[PDB]
């Protein structure tokens, strides 16, 4: 599984804007097309007064990229929420985010940003995060994709 | 460009059977579906007398995995060879060779490996060439996928 979690998660403080700047999964299928399972783009934390965490993402389907609204449950442990558990790997709440899905195993993770900009710093923490993980397919965006629905 | 070429290359000695184990392009779009432009598997190396490099690869293409045959010209300079350019960034011939496409810029860059195992040294060695390059998709293959054709 995934060995790396925030401690001290403030949910609260994860609020508002984010970029999938990068994406990472254990099997190719899971992020290799438009419409691939994992390939999701976030846009917006929206975390509940109850704790819980609502998620809009953008998601390519039937040809055009389809705006989606999703609740993560909050769970005994708070860096990890449930759907497939969403695991908080680490964040700064002002630049970065990493957080990994796995179910059942089928595994992705992402690098958000607050900006829609190459964080190479974000960028190699991702990378470290991942070393531990068996991922065989990664994707990265440039700032115009950022800017665009489902990155195109 | 590429700033990274193999010194005093044997092109003789890379001669036999190839094993596609990683992947990654300057563009989703090169890599990201089995029918992908540089979506190329590396099957044997016949380098001729007179120099020049006759590839064998494996490319899925209207539904099916075709063999093809294909020749890189050599030039002026040893680690190059031309079809699209082809550099020969590093090999130790017995176990990895790392290599380059590049047209025009549409860049695509491969771990070839003599054996169906994952190489981590050899994947270390790609990583470390990648970071100098503009990538924004990277793939890599387990065992079972090496033995087969297209690496399905
Ligand atoms: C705390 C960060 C929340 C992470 C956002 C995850 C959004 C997608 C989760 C499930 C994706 C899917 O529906 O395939
Ligand atoms: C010296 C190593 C030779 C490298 C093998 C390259 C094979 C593919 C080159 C062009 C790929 C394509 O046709 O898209
Ligand atoms: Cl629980
Ligand atoms: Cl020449």
């Amino acid at each position: 599984s995934v060995t790396q979690t925030m401690k001290g998660l403030d949910i609260q403080k994860v609020a508002g804007t984010w970029y999938s700047l990068a994406m990472a999964a254990s099997d190719i299928s899971l992020l290799d097309a438009q419409s691939a399972p994992y390939r999701v783009y976030v846009e917006e934390l929206k975390p509940t007064p109850e704790g819980d965490l609502e998620i809009l993402l953008q998601k390519w389907e039937n040809g055009e990229c389809a705006q989606k609204k999703i609740i993560a449950e909050k769970t005994k442990i708070p860096a990890v929420f449930k759907i497939n558990k969403v695991l908080v790997l680490d964040t700064d709440y002002k630049k970065y985010l990493l957080f990994c899905m796995e179910n059942s195993q089928s595994l992705a993770c992402q690098c958000l940003v607050r900006t829609p900009e190459v964080d190479d710093e974000a960028l190699e923490k991702f990378d470290k995060a991942l070393k531990a993980l068996p991922m065989h397919i990664r994707l990265s965006f440039n700032p115009t994709q950022l800017e665009e629905q489902c990155h195109i």
